[PDB]
């Protein structure tokens, strides 16, 4: 009955808010492992201290002075951690490059990949699929949760739709002209990390519903034609299925990874008090609007490199960070970002193979890196 | 996988759509007997021409039932997988019972059999038996396909709330049968669209949604959705709401009970989100509306106590259409005829222990009207 589970990317915010479902459930999750990088060794370090989990792992090759009582350092040091630890659930919180081999590595393993980490499925795609079981990924994302909760609704042959919900963003209604010159500020990142704002730049683009978008299609495995995004200013209700009957079966909570987390855990059962629930004895007010295509084609290009299929998703990725970077620098203005995206893709036919290996992948990254450099420097 | 349907109560609203959704579908389904009460004749015959099913009942030239059980009889005798029981009123509980016996799906319809059957229904049904057919039952059975019932917090109908919501009290002293929508100048029984205005058919569905799905009534809420998109929600216990949503049509939760567990294609038109909206939702105001909170009280009391709420209901609501009592005074009755009710908190045995409960309060209603 108690999962034993690896953290990975166990002190940013996803990983602190699982140990915290864990802390509080200790009947159903046991803590085995946890993995994070060298930067943030302190924070590990108090984990331990916190936890008693010794089995821990510095996921690079960084504070290098400062292990010495460390079971696991150095550059995939985190995919050693996976490999050598029973457990029932891998949780994936990695942030980008680090979080794929430890991602194949958990699959292999048999357990349950409970996972956060976005570039497994957009750049890793096919690779990380052709590794996994039937229901051995559960996705920890709010949109992916509620999607995965949804399709309990019906057999997989009565589904017609995908319907993610999206904020919209801080230019949630902006026409093309108002869009022109809005700065990164402006856009809610503010550049003095090219970390934080990276997130906040792809929610105001709206190439983090692109990213969605792909990951939905290899999560469950419904046409990029029957995924939609509709906006939806309240995340209250963080995604729907429609059925071929006319049904649509939402999920609704008040904002709060908590959950999601939670039934990533546990799956496919659900944890007590993991958040609140919606509360229906105040007035509130549920609202839709289509997206905007034409102001906000990133979601549409990732439905093109989608279909495009292999190495083309993480083209679309890697391409937009090159560009988020150079708008973040003041070297091109903000719809120049989604501009850049579809002219590498344009020229990327060589990468719609599917990978054979990980180095496939990271290969179609730097190419596609390049080709944004390229791109950026010639306006 | 094609079903043998028998359709009770034909001619009405959902008797017509039931039909039109196994026209579309003859793969799924095949009509194999109608059942109506006799004032819709018309209809019953034009039906008996488009089906071509014969074995029909009269709840009369060549028609092989009629008479009062004629339903009943109707059901006992034909080989049906599901019996859908659009019957209103009194006239479908005995078909309820002889469907049960059968040991074919039940699409339940008819208010009345669970009303005020209660147990009596309950245990002439194996579990899985029933699949209910109104709106806000049909959604809450979708949603809690969204966990096991050891996770289910909350059971949350969604309201109307009817052309009187944001009312007060003083507001409902002077409302005439017309402002409440039921027109008492050519009415055929508009008990649904009073229902709706007292907000007793809420307390009718918590009655009915306690019965299905065996949830205790102090986690059975309601809440006002004005569009009426949302049917129903399910909270679990990690805080997780799951809803269903569509374009109001009842083809939708007919296709589902008719073809359990299977979605039948293309049954209703989805939500579409390429256009703007706005789904609200609001508190139930309990002070202006108590019934809800009646229909509880007769709930967990149980035995006869839901039977005698819904037969106070229909003895009050006609004494208000033929303005004999004014408006608050429906569900002030009802309250009336439950406070005093305090014997019939006794499980019914046989029908004959229901339709006692159902005079017993008709008679105390209509001396309270008569007093009103
Ligand atoms: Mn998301
Ligand atoms: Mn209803």
């Amino acid at each position: 009955g108690r999962l034993r589970v690896v953290v990975l990317g166990s002190t940013g915010s996803i990983g602190t808010q699982a140990l915290q479902v864990i802390a509080d459930n200790p009947d159903r999750f046991e803590v085995v492992g946890l993995a994070a990088g060298g930067a943030h060794l302190d924070t590990l370090l108090r984990q331990r201290a916190q936890t008693g989990v010794t089995n821990i792992a510095v996921a690079d090759e960084h504070a290098a002075q400062r292990v010495g009582d460390i079971p696991y350092h150095g550059s995939d040091a985190a995919t050693r951690l996976v490999e050598q630890t029973e457990a029932d659930v891998v949780l994936n919180a990695l942030v980008g490059a680090l979080g794929l081999r430890p991602t194949l590595a958990a699959l292999k393993t048999g357990a349950r990949l409970a996972l956060a980490n976005k570039e497994s499925l957009v750049a890793g795609g096919s690779l990380v699929l052709r590794a996994a079981r039937p229901g051995q990924i559960v996705p920890v994302d709010s949109e992916h949760s509620a999607l995965a909760q949804c399709l309990r609704g019906g057999t997989p042959d009565e589904v017609a739709k995908l319907v993610l919900t999206a904020s919209g963003g801080p230019f949630r209604g902006w026409s093309a002209a108002d869009l022109e010159h809005v700065t990164p500020e402006q856009a809610g990142a503010h550049p003095t990390w090219s970390m934080g704002p990276m997130n906040t730049l792809n929610s105001a683009s709206l190439v983090n519903k692109g990213l969605e978008v792909i990951e939905t299609h290899l999560l469950f495995g419904i046409p990029y034609d029957r995924i939609d995004v509709v906006v939806h200013p309240q995340s209250i209700i963080h995604s729907m299925v429609t059925f071929i009957d006319g049904s649509t079966i939402a999920q609704a909570s008040p904002p709060d990874m908590k959950l999601p987390i939670s039934l990533a855990l546990g799956w496919p059962r659900r944890v007590s008090g993991a958040a609140a629930a919606c509360d229906f004895h105040t007035a509130s007010s549920w609202e839709f609007e289509p997206l905007d295509t034409d102001v906000f084609p990133a979601v549409e290009l990732a439905r093109q490199a989608g279909v495009a299929g292999g190495c083309m998703t993480a083209v679309y990725n890697a391409a937009n960070e090159e560009a988020a970077a150079a708008f973040l620098a003041g070297r091109i203005g903000f719809p120049a970002i989604v501009g850049i995206i579809a002219d590498v893709l344009h020229a990327a036919d060589q990468w719609a193979v599917e990978p054979a290996t990980v180095d496939d992948v990271l290969d179609a990254q730097r190419w596609a890196r390049e080709r944004a450099q390229r791109a950026v420097s010639g306006m």
